[PDB]
């Protein structure tokens, strides 16, 4: 559009490259733009449009939609990914790692409430401003890192799973490095049950392409997420539970003793 200028280019993917601009007629503020190149999607920017009416202080705000499009929000410094790149040792302060975290679980309560999923939660998208408050972006239409199980196995694929990805971001917060770095979707449940232990025969997925018997004991978290309380590791531990079913909700996280 011409109400905004291309200054910098933010991040490329399969979805589509997003740029800075100046958006010059107000203020010469800085803003996210990404264009698109048509009647079930019509919802989509449906409920973003209307998910912005609330506007949760843990999400970013939408400015436009242009025309074939032009998708105008807000301008975030930078994200975890290069927060965590640039902290001194030994790492996050244990109650900034509390606190983004609350941030965190408080936008996708906000988006669960509001039937969304994000899908695909990882530190490139966890957005951070120059005050230190954690907006979640690149929600509203690789890396198998962050990854649910069940997404993997193709059963399921309801809210459950950004709590996943929740307690992965947990552990990197602490760790400062992915916790589960597998390169296939097979090496990825991998790697998981590596750490998590075989699930019993009854949280497996009924009727999937792979099954239990194609993979482990169960290993104390302690050791891989080094220096965390026994508040934490029960937090980080029902964020990671198999069955999605078993899988704590961002509004009982909200609660936990952890953030009391
Ligand atoms: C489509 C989006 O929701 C969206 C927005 C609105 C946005 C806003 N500020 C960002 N602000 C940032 C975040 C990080 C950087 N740097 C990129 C170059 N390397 C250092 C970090 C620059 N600007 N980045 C944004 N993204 C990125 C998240 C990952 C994919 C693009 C987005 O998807």
């Amino acid at each position: 559009d011409q109400q905004y200028e291309c200054v910098a280019e933010i991040g490329e993917g399969a979805y589509g490259k997003v740029f800075k601009a100046r958006d010059l007629k107000n203020g010469g503020r800085f803003v996210a733009l990404k264009r698109v190149r048509p009647l079930s999607t019509i919802r989509e920017v449906a409920v973003l449009r209307h998910l912005e009416t609330f506007e949760h202080p843990n999400v970013v705000r939408l400015f436009d939609v242009c025309t074939k499009l032009t998708l105008v929000f807000e301008h975030v410094d930078q994200d975890l990914t290069t927060y965590l790149d640039k902290v001194p040792e030994p790492g996050v302060p244990t109650e900034t790692i509390k606190d983004m975290m609350f941030q965190l679980l408080r936008g996708l309560d906000f988006l669960h409430s509001h039937r969304v999923v994000h899908r695909d939660l990882k530190p490139q998208n966890i957005l951070v401003t120059s005050s230190g408050q954690i907006k979640l972006a690149d929600f509203g239409l690789v890396t198998l890192w962050y990854r649910a199980p069940e997404v993997l196995l193709q059963s399921s694929y309801a809210t459950p799973v950004d709590l996943w990805s929740v307690g992965c971001i947990f552990a990197e917060m602490f760790r400062r490095k992915p916790l589960f770095r597998g390169s296939s979707d097979v090496d990825q449940l991998g790697k998981i049950l590596d750490v998590i232990g075989l699930p019993g025969e009854e949280d497996w997925p009924r009727d999937v392409a792979l099954p239990r018997q194609a993979f482990k004991s169960a290993q104390p978290i302690e050791k891989f997420v080094t220096d965390i309380d026994e508040l934490g590791k029960d937090l980080l531990l029902k964020c990671l539970t198999f069955n999605p079913a078993k899988r704590i909700s961002a509004y009982s996280a909200l609660s936990h003793p952890y953030f009391q």
